[PDB]
């Protein structure tokens, strides 16, 4: 049957919608399978099965569910480009509180829609939120402003928070971790858990909390610098999150403030991002998106991209979230990603389709990891236009010839280099530790800076 | 980085890794990008990424950090397979119980690898938990046999459960909502709620709840006949999820191990459902998948299949799952699928690469949804074997030109046609319900039934 | 939560949102569930925000929830006649934490899609800081209204 009648009105004006303050808009890059309805006919049954609707007429069906349809008003068949309207009225709504979800959220506009028969394939590449309904989601509660207080830095553009993963990512016994994040933590400030660290039998949760407790203790009087950690706190269980959270922060005592808590977001879920949010609200909420490529990959022609992952996990409430590298690193990445970080951080901005107005929602920083270094930082900076960030570099500090400190003063000097607009292999010249991660790193050295050896050694 | 010597050991036997039971074994359809390394090497690369390491050498490595590295066993590149053992002592553990958590198998096994700037795709076909592993998984609590002894059903082979989702998807309010399921109910067993369906402000949580509650009573007054209801109850939040539900079990209160609890898993996630599963252990826990064609669709060659989503949900404790309609309904699936039911219901069975024992863990009921009617059936119980299973038709009900509750009985009579062999047809003409699904359903009835006129 | 939020609520901008129109129902005590709640559609049919005065809670002639749910109506009732947002401060003061928790839950979950329209008010001064810390805590989304009664105890400048 053709649906196109009732869930498709192509004359409805998208500035008008806007204007509303009644329709959440959704747009997406959609595909038909050959052997079913056109491309109008496709997408008003997409409109019908992500709201109200079915594959056939029911006889329940009244008067008051079609005020609550969601409705394609604008479709460019040439760009396979399909905008649905879904009125707010359908997201649901927590009894405790009123406040909106973001699992309803996903389940009317990325749910069943992506199983369709009739459909190829559908992504999501951009979301506009109404003030009546973005007003109802969490939204952070800490931010990198409470990172750069802790560190002692104006609360106002307080600048790059230079970070590590210890790596080996997993296999590493509680006290050679700590001695690792203690080295780090001599020449830089914030040290992450890898993804997967947390209680294994090799490394026990309280043993590890522990003695990085001890190390951040020692590492602060040695160089009289504050140091923060991110623990991952992840579970499917609530309790086990709560249990791992409290015995971190009573743990760290006195150094409690100096406490992010990690959170697998993208494979634990909404849910476990929320009781992170809404238990520990003063401790900063990194999320991790670790398999999120499965569908944000421009490989996949499904589900959703980074962009609209990113935009979903600030009202959500994280304080942090990956964005990549974007093409700087050893991840798939793009420069074009900029705009993520910009969504993320700023109260108004432009996605790829709508403009977004945040109301001051707080923001969530754009946290950059995965095969960064020294040698890679400058052009990544250059790309984005500031540094007010968290950059966690592994192998970029722990393969610096010289060693974890050594490593993370070259990540701090790559950073100063770009503020002040130098050359990099001319600053190079008057900076031990970032002259060392040339020959830490030679094959990008080449790559990146051709003529370096000769200017250097 | 070349990391090959250390993170792929083809020499292993994969009989061997299965008989030490120290290992999960995962199995992937993976394809190198352009202008990296080989396959080898990035099977190499994508187990350091899934396990211990990074794409440069580190300092800090000790020779202890070697023994828990993920291992690439099996490779053939010519059908794009790569097959990897991770040591069970990478995956995390509760603090509070020493369990197992999925969050942690997800991370490591489909986690990072799925960002890699080398790898074009990488998707999980399979996957093997060993004994020592999969004991410390919840499992399911509650089975269909619980719903089968609601019933007044045998406990074993308690047979089909006829059910539906009350249409419109959403925009009913709560009195509208309630007398569409009193109406099927006359005829039917089983109703859930649509996936988005909770507390809109057109039709509120608790007015819904009340008003379903009353339904059932009347319905059971009426039939004589328990019925069943499964409520979704997720939430972003832990404490709304709990408030639902014990606010759904104080409304039903004699009526309360009726009730079903229905979870948003895919898109909510593992956390979610553990939160039904542990609080609520006793309820039937309803793993609905709403949003897992993202992945699961083979149109993707990323994440993981369905098979490998319905495997883990026994694992996270489902009591039940959509395992789809096996291509006999509207979305997407194959007959082949048939083999994501034997893996969820049997004590052994057989994936794709790998066999497993279930060494006891309750079955996890496969859930039949999406486009289906009375015509339809017979034709996916065939392909099945059996209809010991929950089956949910909301257009095949609502839709039946006589209304929900003869929809009802065109569905019970449909799969009674089936168990008794009979042909479809000329079963029609002694049941009236099941003829006209016929009528209800011409384009169906044309293709399947031919001369049906 | 800052006025930034209630601003929010309001439909005004965030930044430089403006004054926000408020009162008290008088009698400061004495007036019975819906004789409070006429009061309150009165006003709000010109004005935003509303507060309980500081000793109004669960009183014997004017019960908590009865109070509670005919605000609940009368602020739906104000907003539909008017088309704008309306704001209440309820009074959550109390000795006991748990009495405290049990008026916040239940006024957020009787107002429902209007609990973002929603104060605490504590008589901090009176109660003390831990029935401060008690609301700010447990209900960090919900503008908190600190009532100071009793202040003038030690602030007057008549007090050395
Ligand atoms: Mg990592
Ligand atoms: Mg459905």
């Amino acid at each position: 049957m053709d649906q196109s009648n009732r869930y498709a009105n192509l004359n409805l004006k998208e500035s008008e919608l806007i204007a509303g303050g009644r329709h959440v808009l959704c747009a997406y890059i959609m595909k038909p399978k050959a052997g079913f309805g056109n491309f109008i006919q496709t997408a008003a049954h997409f409109a019908a099965e992500s709201s109200t609707g079915t594959n056939v007429e029911v006889s329940t069906t009244d008067d008051f569910t079609r005020g609550v349809d969601a409705l394609v008003y604008e479709v460019d068949e040439a760009n396979s480009l399909m905008k649905i309207a879904y009125p707010i009225e359908l997201f649901d709504r927590n009894v405790i509180d009123g406040r909106a979800m973001i699992a309803s959220f996903l389940t009317l506009t990325i749910g069943n829609n992506q199983g369709m028969g009739d459909v190829e394939y559908a992504k999501m590449y951009d979301f506009y939120v109404p003030p009546a309904y973005l007003k109802l989601f969490d939204g952070p509660s800490t931010t990198i402003k409470d990172l750069w207080r802790v560190l002692g830095r104006p609360v106002i553009n307080g600048g790059f928070i230079v970070g590590t993963i210890i790596k080996p990512k997993l296999g590493l016994r509680p006290q050679p971790f700590a001695n690792a994040c203690y080295d780090f933590w001599l020449g830089g400030d914030f040290i992450k858990n890898d993804e997967p660290q947390g209680n294994q039998v090799f490394a026990p949760f309280k043993d590890t909390v522990r003695a990085v407790a001890d190390a951040m203790r020692r590492a602060q009087d040695k160089t009289g610098e504050a140091k923060l950690f991110s623990f991952n706190i992840t579970a499917d269980d609530h309790y086990e999150m709560l249990a791992r959270g409290e015995f971190i922060l009573e743990t760290f005592a006195d150094n409690a403030d100096h406490i992010a808590f990690l959170v697998d977001g993208y494979v634990a879920g909404p849910a476990a991002v929320t009781t992170a949010r809404r238990a520990f609200p003063k401790q900063y909420l990194h999320y991790h998106r670790a398999g999120h490529g499965a569908v944000t990959s421009p490989q996949s022609k499904r589900g959703y991209t980074a962009f609209v992952l990113s935009k979903m996990a600030r009202l959500q409430g994280a304080s942090g979230i990956h964005t990549g590298t974007m093409g700087f690193g050893k991840m798939e990445g793009e420069a074009a990603d900029r705009a993520i970080a910009y969504m993320i951080t700023e109260d108004a901005a432009d996605g790829p389709y709508f403009h977004q107005e945040w109301l001051g929602m707080n923001p969530t920083t754009p946290i950059i990891s995965g095969g960064m270094n020294a040698l890679r930082m400058p052009g990544f900076f250059d790309n984005l236009g500031h540094s007010n960030l968290i950059m966690t570099a592994g192998g970029g500090a722990f393969g610096h010839v010289d060693g974890g400190a050594a490593g993370a003063k070259s990540l701090r000097q790559a950073e100063q280099c770009w503020k002040q607009g130098a050359d990099p292999v001319e600053f190079a010249k008057d900076h031990r530790e970032f002259a060392r991660a040339f020959e830490s790193f030679p094959q990008d050295a080449d790559k990146l800076y051709p003529n370096w050896r000769a200017k250097l050694k």
